[PDB]
C-alpha cells in the first residue's frame, strides 16, 4: 500500500529472458548459488528482472553484467544476515578481503565464490572503461565493502543512528552509487566530467541513490527490523522523532518525495547546463542518456521491488530464529 510517485518504467531492457539464462548459469558456475532452497530462494528475487528494470539501455553481455553484479551484491548483503553481522572485526577483516580485490590484487584459483564473484564482475566492469570511470568507481566498492562493519557495530549497539550518521552507514552498504556507475558503463557512454560535476548532476546523482535505498527501505523493514537492523530510515525517523510507526512511515515517504522533486527540477537545467560548457553534441548525447539512466534506475527499482518475492519472503523461508541464508558461501 506504498507508492512513492515515481512513474512507471519508461522501457524494460528487452534482453531479460536472454538475460535471465546468462544469470542463472553464472551463479551456479562461480558457486554463488547452490541447487535447491538456496536456487529457489535465489530465482524468486528475480534479478534478471532487477536488471532490466533498472537498466533499460543495457543490451545483450551488457545487461548479463548489470544482473551479475546484482546477484553478487544480493548474495554478499545476506552473508551479513547472521553472526558475521554482530562481529564487526571479523566483517572488517573479510571486507578487506574484498577490497584488495577492487585495487589490484586478483583472489587466484579456489577463491571462495563471493570472491571469485566479484573479481569477475569488477574485470568485465573496468575492461575498455574511461580510467576517470575506473577511479571513481573502484572508491565506490571500497566504501561498500568498508561500510559494512560500521553497521554491525550499529547492530551492537541496538539504536538507530542520527540522520547523518544513518546518511553515511547505509549509503555505502547500499552500494554507494555504484548503480549509476554501473548503468553508465552498461549504456555504453562516458559522462563527460565537467557534467559530471556541475552541481546541478552531483545533486541529482545523490538524490537518485537516496531515492532508491529509501525505497528500499520501506518494503524490506519487516525482513530487516526482526534481525536487529538499525540502518533504515524508518526506523531512524521513529528513534529521532519519537512518532508512530505509520508517522515514520510517512516521512520516509516524504524523504523520498522531496528528493525527486529536487531531481526533476535540477534536470530541466540539463540542456542549458550543457550549452553552458559547450559540450559537443556527442557529448550532449551522453549526459542525455545519463539522465535516462538516472531516472530509469530511481522508477525500475521500485517496479522490481514491488513484484520480486524477496521481501514478502523472507520472514517466512528465513525466519529471524536464524540465519538469513541457506548455505554459508562467504569465509570469515
Ligand atoms: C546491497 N544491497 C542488496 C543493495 C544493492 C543495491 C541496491 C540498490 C538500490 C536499492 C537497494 C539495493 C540493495
Ligand atoms: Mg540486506
Ligand atoms: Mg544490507
Ligand atoms: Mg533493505
Amino acid at each position: 500500500d506504498i507508492d512513492f510517485g515515481l512513474p512507471a518504467p519508461a522501457g524494460i531492457s528487452p534482453g531479460l529472458e536472454a538475460t535471465r539464462r546468462h544469470n542463472l548459469g553464472w551463479v551456479r558456475r562461480l558457486g554463488l548459488v547452490g541447487d535447491g532452497p538456496s536456487l529457489a530462494w535465489y530465482t524468486s528475487w528475480d534479478m534478471p528482472r532487477l536488471a532490466a528494470c533498472g537498466f533499460p539501455h543495457a543490451r545483450g553481455a551488457a545487461l548479463d553484467l548489470c544482473a551479475d553484479a546484482m546477484a553478487f551484491f544480493f548474495v554478499f548483503d545476506d552473508q551479513f544476515d547472521g553472526p558475521l553481522g554482530r562481529d564487526p572485526a571479523r566483517a572488517a577483516r573479510v571486507c578487506r578481503r574484498l577490497t584488495g580485490i577492487v585495487h589490484g590484487a586478483g583472489p587466484g584459483p579456489g577463491a571462495d565464490a563471493c570472491s571469485a564473484a566479484f573479481a569477475d564482475v569488477w574485470a568485465r566492469s573496468t575492461d575498455g572503461a574511461h580510467p576517470g570511470w575506473v577511479a571513481r568507481t573502484a572508491h565506490e566498492w571500497e566504501y561498500y565493502f568498508a561500510a559494512q562493519a560500521h553497521e554491525a557495530i550499529n547492530r551492537l549497539r541496538g539504536t538507530p543512528g542520527d540522520m547523518e550518521s544513518y546518511l553515511q552507514v547505509r549509503r555505502g552498504i547500499a552500494g554507494t552509487d555504484l548503480p549509476l556507475s554501473l548503468g553508465e558503463r552498461a549504456a555504453g557512454i562516458t559522462v563527460p566530467a565537467a557534467a559530471f560535476h556541475s552541481p546541478q548532476l552531483r545533486i541529482m546523482r545523490e538524490a537518485a541513490i537516496d531515492v532508491t535505498l529509501m525505497c528500499n527501505d520501506v518494503y524490506s523493514l519487516e525482513k530487516e527490523e526482526a534481525r536487529g537492523d538499525m540502518d533504515n530510515l524508518v526506523l531512524v525517523i521513529e528513534h529521532a522523532r519519537r512518532c508512530t510507526r505509520d508517522e515514520a512511515v510517512t516521512a520516509a515517504r516524504g524523504e523520498v518525495a522531496r528528493r525527486v522533486i529536487r531531481f526533476e527540477q535540477l534536470a530541466r537545467e540539463v540542456p542549458a547546463l550543457c550549452a553552458q560548457l559547450g559540450l559537443s553534441a556527442v557529448e550532449r548525447a551522453h549526459v542525455d542518456t545519463y539522465l535516462g539512466v538516472m531516472e530509469a534506475w530511481m522508477s525500475g527499482y521500485h517496479a522490481w521491488q514491488t513484484q520480486t518475492r524477496r521481501y514478502t519472503g523472507a520472514p517466512h523461508v528465513l525466519p529471524s530464529t536464524g540465519p538469513g541464508y541457506f548455505d554459508e558461501v562467504l569465509p570469515t
